């Protein structure tokens, strides 16, 4: 019987993310508290830096990139904008305007939001009621 997934989840914060029911529980927790942002900015950096970099998806990564961007990082309001360094910020603009969309462009983005959570609403998530219920009575 192998060990159950609730408690990978319970080692770190890359199992968590690693399994739809963790990631689905995650992001329940984090509307809850108005940072879903938090993990989806987290999954499209992913999604953009597995892109291979060739000129037939060039548009694609550019819009891409661009969605990133404008969602998260130009959005002055929202909780990715606020957790990043100016600087960080900064240098992914420059990336945009420049048009240099390097696959790792986000990922120090990246790092400073996983940080973040790694800092607060993981170990949040892991005392509260829907990862400690999942625990009890999950499917």
């Amino acid at each position: 019987s192998p060990t159950p997934p609730y408690l990978k989840w319970a080692e770190s914060l890359h199992s968590l993310l690693d399994d739809q029911d963790g990631i689905s529980l995650f992001r329940t927790f984090l509307k809850q508290e108005g940072c879903a942002d938090l993990l989806d900015f987290w999954f499209a950096c992913t999604g953009f830096r597995k892109l291979e970099p060739c000129d037939s998806n060039e548009e694609k990564r550019l819009k891409l990139a661009r969605a990133i961007y404008r969602k998260y990082i130009l959005d002055n309001n929202g909780i990715v904008s606020r957790q990043t360094k100016p600087a960080t910020k900064s240098f992914i603009k420059g990336c945009i305007m420049k048009q240099l969309i390097d696959p790792a462009m986000f990922d120090q983005a990246q790092t400073e939001i996983q940080a973040t959570m790694e800092e607060n609403t993981y170990p949040s998530f892991l005392k509260s009621d829907i990862y400690l219920e999942y625990t009890r009575t999950g499917s």
